[PDB]
Formats: C-alpha cells, sequence, structure tokens
C-alpha cells in the first residue's frame, strides 16, 4: 500500500467556506492535500498569488497534511511533476458537471495516469461562489458568512487602498 497525494487546483480568488469544507473533506480520505493556486497570468484575478496564498494557509494551515503551491501551465503537467493519485474538483452545478466530465476525459487523453474525483458541497456552502462573493464585496454587501475572517479583511484594504 502506497502513500496518496491530491491535488485541489483552483484560482481561489479569494478562497471561500466552501473551499475550506472540501479541504477538510479531502484531508480525511487522503494522505496529502495540496491546494494548487493557478497563477493566472492571462486571467486577471482580483487578489495577487502571494494574497490567495496568505489566504488559503491562514484559512487552512492548521490542517497538517495540507501544502499550498502556486503553479502554471498545463494541469496535466502539474499533475505529473507532484506525482499525483488524482485531481479534485468541486460540482455544484450541472454546468460544473458538464465541463468537468469533459476536461477529465481530455486530461485522460493527455496522460493515461491522470484521474480526476469529485465531490458535492454540503447545503450550507451550495450557493458560495468566489465570483459571487467578489461581486457582493465590490458591492459593500458583507460575506462575513461565506469566508473566513481573513479574507473579510482582506476586502475591507482593498476597499482601504480605494476599491
Ligand atoms: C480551471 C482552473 C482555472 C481552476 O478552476 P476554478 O477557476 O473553478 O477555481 P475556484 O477556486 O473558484 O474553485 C475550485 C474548485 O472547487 C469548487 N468550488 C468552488 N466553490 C465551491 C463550493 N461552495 N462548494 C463546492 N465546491 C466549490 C469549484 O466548482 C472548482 O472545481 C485551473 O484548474 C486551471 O487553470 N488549470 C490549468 C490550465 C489547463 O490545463 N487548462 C485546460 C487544459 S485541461
Ligand atoms: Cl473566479
Ligand atoms: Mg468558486
Amino acid at each position: 500500500m502506497s502513500k496518496t497525494r491530491v491535488i485541489y487546483p483552483g484560482t481561489f480568488d479569494p478562497i471561500t467556506n466552501g473551499h475550506v469544507d472540501l479541504v477538510t473533506r479531502a484531508s480525511r480520505m487522503f494522505d496529502e492535500v495540496v491546494v494548487a493556486i493557478a497563477i493566472g497570468h492571462h486571467k486577471n484575478p482580483l487578489f495577487s498569488l502571494e494574497e490567495r496564498v496568505a489566504l488559503a494557509q491562514s484559512s487552512l494551515g492548521h490542517l497538517s497534511n495540507v501544502e499550498f503551491v502556486g503553479f502554471d501551465g498545463l494541469l496535466v503537467n502539474f499533475f505529473k511533476e507532484q506525482k499525483a493519485t488524482a485531481v479534485l474538483r468541486g460540482l455544484r452545478a450541472v454546468s460544473d458537471f458538464e465541463y468537468e466530465f469533459q476536461l477529465a476525459n481530455m486530461n485522460r487523453q493527455l496522460d493515461p495516469h491522470f484521474e480526476a474525483v469529485f465531490l458535492t458541497p454540503s447545503e450550507q456552502y451550495s450557493f458560495i461562489s468566489s465570483t459571487l462573493i467578489r461581486e457582493i464585496a465590490r458591492l459593500k454587501g458583507d460575506v462575513t458568512k461565506f469566508v473566513p475572517q481573513a479574507v473579510v479583511e482582506a476586502f475591507e484594504r482593498k476597499h482601504q487602498q480605494g476599491w
């Protein structure tokens, strides 16, 4: 019996309570979990790589089997470099499901060792996404209930520099 290593890739822009729940659930089932923050070089995230990594560490660093790394390039090359057992993704809607079904099949064609496992959110996180959270924050809504406190403060310090 070997040691399992799953990657959880995303932009995490910012990390939410939904992501936290997924990583916590995953850390019970695999030996190592890698929170893999896509840099988004040609995709314009609101938070920098350093901010997104720090928010993720702050929220999840208490889990001793979770690592945090930024990456770019082809997910399958990262998968190989990392020697992962699988990629993990959350499926919160039908459109998520169809996109991920397609991508898992494309990635398996690029690398036959590739694997993707999916979790479904618990109902109390099911309506949360990073995009929606950015939008509420931007229109000065309170996102406290949906994201870790550190993220709330991070939005206040974008709102303080101006935003
Ligand atoms: C697809 C990319 C950008 C990351 O995905 P995404 O932008 O959805 O990140 P986000 O951080 O918002 O979410 C991460 C994942 O957890 C899920 N999730 C988000 N919120 C929640 C919630 N409340 N509950 C459950 N799941 C959730 C998402 O649906 C997603 O699967 C990234 O994997 C990537 O760019 N890969 C590298 C490039 C590549 O190889 N591209 C195409 C060739 S296959
Ligand atoms: Cl996003
Ligand atoms: Mg999201």
